Formats: structure tokens, C-alpha cells, sequence
């Protein structure tokens, strides 16, 4: 129900109104964001990045950050909350929560996980088991960060 | 008789992937034994055996499949003429132990796999990984999510009558 060594703690699909973000401390414990259309900045320690269709963008706690929608084309983007112990040992072997940005390449695995990810918490049953789907899905997105984000 | 015996740490309380292993039987010989363990998970993938559990016998062939549970008492043995290879999975956890509560097969704890069964693939993959078992390269990560697979793939094809509480 809340697991303490991998957790799916939410997912979400955000269409971006034109102009508009957040500007916060980040309280949850790990949110990673993938880019389906359009664009938006994402600011963090002095750095600004402009993103687009294939990007990836990572929120750890503690992280002062700022991420806004364009106001030409502002950007949808999906999202998965995930907590627990071995969930923040697997992100200590990623180069990902270095810049906390990337950009897919073109096989990666990363997209459709996390647009499966979020399919399924659409009509999230746990009766039917959806619970040890996504429990799955969360292991092989982690494990798809470290192989195309290895930390050399 | 172990082609394969890898045994891991009880790393995890939630899912744990405690051994995999790969076993070719003597003709005849088999063990006699109570279950210490969690929960092992058995594919036959070629040949014959015979499962006995609660007075019952099961002569089992490739595509079958038993568990064995904490306390059950058990026999397994190869047969003379064909004897068996099984692929095997220890696991352990609350996560693993509520999943098997959504499935059928702890009610026998023998199966037959369907021709387009998932089970085998992933048994097969998770013996395979543990053979160059390297922690540093995150085959721990890969042993768990094939874990999560394999439960999703018992309660699909053997389901239970259940309601989420
Ligand atoms: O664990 C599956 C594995 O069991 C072996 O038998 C062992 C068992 O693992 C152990 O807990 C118990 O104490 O003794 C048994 C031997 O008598 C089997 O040898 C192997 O083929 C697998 O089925």
C-alpha cells in the first residue's frame, strides 16, 4: 500500500498553459519528467535548459528549482513519483541526478515505460494486479536510467 | 545434479530473489524433505519427475510446474527412463507472499503451463542472469524486475477470485 524499498508514489500527464510553471523547493523524494510535446525551461542551480520532445528532467528533494511552459508551444509532459530505499540506491548509479537533465537518444527504453507507466495508472486496478505492474515498470525505468546514464 | 545453484543474500524484506538454480535428475533419485524456505518455484524443461505432496502424486513432464511452501512436507524424484531438468526460483518478501495469495496454484501447488505462457521465458532469463550474476553491471535490478514479471504472469494465467482490500 506505501512500500519502503520501491514505491510508485504518483503519475501524471501535464499539458503546460503558455507562460506559466512552478517555482518551489522540491518536498517529494524523487520526480522524473519526460517531454511528449512542445517546450518549456527548466532553471536549477544557475543553469537554464531549454527543453523539447525527448527531454528528461529530474526533481530530487531539496532541489530549488524553476520549469515553465513556452508561451509559443508549451510543452505536455509525464511524470512518475517513486520513492523508497532501493529506489534512491539505483539513482546514486545514474549520471542523470548530476545535471538532473538528459536527452533520450533514439532506442532508448526510457519513453515508453514511463508512457506505460502512466497508461496504466489511468484505470489503475489493483484487483487485477496493476500494483505489481507498475512495481515492474518502475524497476525496468530504473534500470533503463543506469544503462543509458551510467556513471563513468 | 546442480548444473546451477546461486544463492543470494535475503537483501530485501518487500521482494527478495533468495536462489535460482538448474537441476538435471539421476534416474530415480530425487529428495524427501520439509520446506525451510519461502517459496520455490519449479519448470520442468525436459523429461519426466513425479511431485507428492498431501497424499497425492503428480507425474509431471516439460511445461509443468510446482511450488513448494514453508512446511509442506515433500517428494520429488526423476523417473528412470526420461529423468527430468528443472529450472528453479526462490523468493521471498510481504509483497511476494500477498501476490501468491492472488493466485491458484498454492491450492495444489502443481500447474501445466498454456502454450503461449510467459512463465517459462522469465524463469529461463532469471537462471540465465544468475550464471555471470554481476551486482556492478545491475543484474540485482534486472533479478527483481523479472521477479515482479513472474508473480504478474502466475496470477494472469492462474488466476483466484480476488477483491483489493
Ligand atoms: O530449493 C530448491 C532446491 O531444493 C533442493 O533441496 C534442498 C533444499 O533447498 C533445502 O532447503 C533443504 O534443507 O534440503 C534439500 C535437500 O534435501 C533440491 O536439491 C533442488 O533440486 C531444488 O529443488
Amino acid at each position: 500500500k506505501e512500500n519502503f524499498e520501491m514505491n510508485v508514489d504518483e503519475c501524471g500527464i501535464e499539458q503546460g498553459i503558455p507562460g506559466l510553471g512552478y517555482n518551489y523547493e522540491v518536498l517529494k523524494n524523487a520526480v522524473i519528467h519526460y517531454v511528449t510535446k512542445g517546450y518549456g525551461t527548466f532553471k536549477f542551480n544557475g543553469k537554464v535548459y531549454n527543453l523539447k520532445q525527448g527531454d528528461i528532467f529530474i526533481l530530487l528533494k531539496g532541489m530549488q528549482v524553476e520549469y515553465v511552459a513556452s508561451i509559443d508551444d508549451p510543452w505536455e509532459y509525464y511524470w512518475i513519483g517513486f520513492s523508497g530505499s532501493n529506489a534512491n540506491e539505483y539513482l546514486n548509479r545514474t549520471s542523470i541526478t548530476n545535471s538532473c537533465v538528459a536527452n533520450c537518444e533514439e532506442n532508448s527504453k526510457i519513453p515508453q515505460i514511463i508512457l506505460n507507466m502512466c497508461e496504466i495508472s489511468k484505470t489503475y486496478n489493483p484487483s487485477r494486479s496493476d500494483d505489481i505492474l507498475l512495481l515492474k515498470e518502475l524497476y525496468s525505468l530504473l534500470y533503463a536510467l543506469i544503462e543509458e546514464f551510467p556513471k563513468p
